[PDB]
């Protein structure tokens, strides 16, 4: 195990949160405090998640781009500035999804994804990733893909003397055909071994004839998540009627759009769904107005279970903890309240009870 | 000029093709009929217009995927294959986008499609782009994309001694409704792509554009994951568009059939786009069959010959193949398109002394 005995981080325990005081300290010494806190993270997506300096060193490495300098290869990939549309945002994903030429990158990948969601403080980190994304632009083998990710993962967690704990939830493909929806939790239940919960992303759509595979996949074992409730343009709420009541999920994620309505806000929580909200990739991609006006501070003011995630550090340059930082400067968020939805987040996480009550004795 | 007199293409005569027997001929011998067909082709993207060599060539020059073989590059980039979806149209639309690196590039893009037309015996041919998709990728200037693909046409348009007409239509970003009008000397319609769904905020940039003199065209009744129609009635009713890109799904409502029918709309058919796309089953089922039967005036296109590697002969072929379509009807779509194309009256004058 390469970290020296004496330097693991000082996690936050009940009893160092009253004497810690936010307000007399620098923004430095301020993301210290969010890196004690021991992260439960329930939404990123593994496939979308790099620092600027993995992904320099990948561009390099294919040769992309000799002719642009660090700065302008970042400008031409990433989704990092506001003002810009979720169209551009899909479209340079898909440019990125140009890295995924071999099982060597895919490895190193998650590898450096493990090491700087421990480097962050997060102890137990729920990544989720599409097997059909991945594979898409270079034809790779979906069972190599997944092999890859856990190769890289577990490496990761051997050299960090398991001093996070990482599990893997499946994002479903996106076809539009009654029988490619009925093979759409195919590849997770194959492997579900390996995952603990299983998703879908993409276009916020219809989701009702969705009802059976996502009943399927649960009848298995694994724990049900649904995008629903980000996407701002849609004309009405449907979308999340659908994901409580014919999806049948445990949490949502973003869930933003809950905020609107009283009877949301009250179904939300009479069936104890939790909402994994990604406050900078809301501001981003325009789901909000400002950070100012994040629906997360209603939401928990209303009583809603809500949880803090980074959605895609890669495109967006940011990762769990300057999510905090946000939280604390816009909405008055405090240790306090972070500690609470941080709880919950460890409540909702789809992870074994054993790997559970290990990080309970620890933590919480 | 470069082609010798005697190797003009000798068009066929509109009302003189009767004595050709199509049935009796092999497949190679059919591909020449279909090129001498005087063609007016309404829709097709010029942004994806090429041919294998073409992108080869350029794939090669800007060392894109030097441990691939020729066939290899082709199947990563292009949408040449049956059984696959339109989300995968988009992702490969969005890798060959990656080759907008220079202007260099987008001349001998067009330059090349031009010349590739000419060859297939298209006579009047309206090429159409989208300025904001072309600088997508490496945020090249417009305005110098837009000189970039008006002096690739002249370039070949100047070898070629006037047997090819090119005209060129805009395809929307409003920006793009004020490029259009910018530039209306050289653009003579107006088009919106990309997602099918409402366009209804669109009217007021559609009224705008007609403004200034534009001709009016749209995407629209094309996909056919679409709960409703909508969208056609929106493109006909607020729109109100001279012609419709697709427009095949117009054949699930006879309403929809008699309004296209009373406002003498033309729809500006894609066959192979269609099939690659899954927006219908199989040729042997397209609508463009049930259209023509039913009294609508539609016209045959390539849409996107880059990425289906499919120009506009080929579409002639399998609509002959699989839909029953005779030398007869395809001569009678084609003068529809001529009169439905939103060219100059001095061009069309010219055409009509030609082969109409
Ligand atoms: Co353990
Ligand atoms: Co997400
Ligand atoms: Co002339
Ligand atoms: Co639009
Ligand atoms: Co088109």
């Amino acid at each position: 195990g390469l970290v020296p005995r004496g330097s693991e981080i000082k996690f936050l325990k009940k009893e160092d949160v009253q004497n810690i005081d936010l307000n007399g300290m620098s923004k430095k010494e301020r993301y210290e405090i969010w890196r004690r806190i021991p992260k439960v993270e329930l939404h990123c997506h593994l496939d979308l998640t790099f620092s600027a300096e993995f992904f320099l060193k990948w561009a390099r490495k294919y040769n992309l781009q000799p002719n642009m300098s660090d700065d302008e290869i970042l400008d031409h990939y990433l989704f990092t500035k506001e003002g810009k549309s979720l169209a551009e945002f899909i479209r340079k994903a898909i440019s990125v999804s140009d890295l995924y030429r071999d099982y060597d990158f895919i490895e190193d990948l998650a590898k450096w994804a493990v090491i700087e969601k421990y480097k962050e403080g997060v102890v137990l980190m729920e990544f989720r990733y599409s097997p059909t994304f991945v594979s898409s632009s270079y034809g790779l083998d979906v069972e190599l893909i997944h092999k890859a990710f856990i190769k890289g993962i577990k490496n990761a967690t051997e050299l960090l003397n398991n001093k996070i704990h990482v599990a893997l939830i499946c994002i479903s493909d996106t076809g539009h055909a009654a029988a490619s929806i009925k093979h759409s939790g195919d590849f997770a239940i194959k492997h579900k071994h390996d995952f603990v919960g299983f998703d879908h992303g993409g276009r916020e759509i219809d989701l009702k004839d969705h009802k059976d595979v996502y009943h399927s996949v649960r009848d298995h074992g694994l724990h049900l998540t649904v995008h629903a409730g980000e996407d701002a343009t849609l004309p009405n709420l449907n979308t999340l009627y659908t994901a409580i009541n014919i999806l049948n999920v445990e949490r949502i994620g973003h869930g933003i759009r809950v905020s609107e309505s009283d009877e949301l806000i009250e179904l939300v929580k009479k069936k104890d769904i939790l909402l994994e909200v990604c406050p900078i990739s809301n501001l981003l991609l325009n789901n909000v107005k400002s950070m100012d006006t994040h629906p997360i501070r209603k939401l928990y003011d209303a009583g809603v279970k809500v949880s803090v995630n980074s959605d895609d550090p890669g495109m967006f340059l940011s990762n769990i903890n300057d999510n905090y930082e946000k939280l604390y400067i816009h909405l008055n968020f405090t240790l306090e309240e972070f500690m609470i939805m941080n709880n919950w987040a460890f409540e909702k996480s789809f992870v074994s009870d054993d790997v559970k009550s290990e990080l309970k004795a620890l933590y919480f």
